């Protein structure tokens, strides 16, 4: 009985890291390697403004307990949304929409996340007091997802997608959810958008970005 | 019977994915951040130069399978070692030396891995037949070591280190070794080291960096 409540324990763990249908491939003993194409995935990336300022007044670990406290909130919400957590590097925060099961709503869903992490964003403050300024960027497109390396692996993402939604958060004005003119003409038809215009993003070149400002 | 092997599949799993102690923590229900501070770590950075482009020669999962099998070498090249290997995310490889038990020779253990890293890649040829650049940074100081957030628990550390370790790799000349001077002061005595100059730094200001040469 007792071996079942740790056999308990340790599936809920194993379910907490890895998507159910990627923890059931690795228990299968399939020496071939986890590569899925996926042809329509949306991406977003999250990230606080001038975080190692935060150096100042702030103790290593004290700014470890407030990424653990705001990753609590984002991690709240994707779980409300049923999107995809992929991974946190520092201060970045990876969502991803359509792994791995695809949906046709993807750019919706993620548009609606992105929308509503932002609300929940300005209502938590850093540990000094002060709040929590976010860049937000997000795109769709073509994905490679899965697993490399044999140890301390994780789900992963790579792709054009991942790409340019990075390039829309590094380039973001603070506050702001920047989505290039490809997800844009995917948008426009349920969210209220505002243009931004050109610019220059390494690897792409110049292209056409806007602001989602909200539902119709 | 087979109660018993799944349950040994699983455990087996979460063996490779986290520590065992961070297993366990993880486990209880301790409602404490799992955040440990330690004084004296040493980081490294690697990540390869233009694998973006390489998506034009070679399909997307091959570039995985690839990625797979370089990334399984130099997990190989941290058991030869006995160093810590945190994760690779992406295109990004980051190991650490003097967790979870710290060591005198931590910068030396990670400069002879740094050293035996750029021969393995050197050796290598990508799945198109062209080399494998690297750019690789590191830093040593105080981190604290840890899992953050409520979904998708990684071990990671974080800290001044990691950062300009960082950005001693995002801006180093591909095939070189930079570490700042405060590492440069730790390893003059037993490794050759060539003074590159001053370069900022986002969140440090500006710092003088060396590269590592090779061993005395
Ligand atoms: C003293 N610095 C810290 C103390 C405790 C915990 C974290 C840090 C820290 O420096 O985190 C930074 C990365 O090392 C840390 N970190 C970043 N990437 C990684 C990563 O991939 N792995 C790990 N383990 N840590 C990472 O994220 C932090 C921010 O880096 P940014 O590039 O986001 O700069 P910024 O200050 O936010 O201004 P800007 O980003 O708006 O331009
Ligand atoms: C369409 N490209 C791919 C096809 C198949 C497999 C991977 C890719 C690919 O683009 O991988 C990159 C990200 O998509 C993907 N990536 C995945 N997660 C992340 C992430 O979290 N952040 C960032 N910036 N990139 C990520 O891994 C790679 C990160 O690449 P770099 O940003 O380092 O570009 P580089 O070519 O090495 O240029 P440079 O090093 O000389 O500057
Ligand atoms: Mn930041
Ligand atoms: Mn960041
Ligand atoms: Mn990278």
């Amino acid at each position: 009985a007792v071996m079942e409540a740790e056999y308990e324990r340790s599936e809920a763990l194993l379910a907490n890291m890895l998507p159910g249908s990627i923890a059931e491939r690795l228990k299968s003993s399939s020496r071939s390697v986890i590569a899925d194409k996926y042809d329509e995935v949306s991406v977003l990336f999250a990230d606080i403004v001038g975080f190692t300022e935060r150096a100042s007044t702030t103790t290593p670990a004290d700014l470890v307990r407030f990424l653990n406290r705001l990753y609590g909130a984002f991690d709240e919400l994707v779980d409300k949304h049923g999107l995809e957590k992929i991974k946190v590097s520092g201060d970045s925060y990876m969502v991803v929409s359509g792994v791995p099961r695809a949906r046709p709503d993807h750019a919706f869903a993620l548009a609606d996340f992105a929308l509503d992490m932002a609300n929940v964003a300005a209502a938590l403050k850093d540990p000094h007091g002060d709040p929590v300024p976010l860049r937000m960027g997000m795109a769709c497109g073509p994905v490679v997802a899965g697993v490399v390396g044999s140890r301390r692996f994780f789900y992963d993402v790579w792709g054009d997608a991942v790409n340019v939604a990075s390039r829309m958060e590094s380039t973001d004005s603070v506050g702001r959810i920047q989505v290039p003119e490809a997800m844009y003409e995917r948008l426009k038809n349920e969210f209220v958008l505002q243009e931004r215009g050109r610019i220059e993003v390494k690897g792409k070149g110049v292209m056409r970005t806007w602001y989602l400002i909200g539902r119709k």
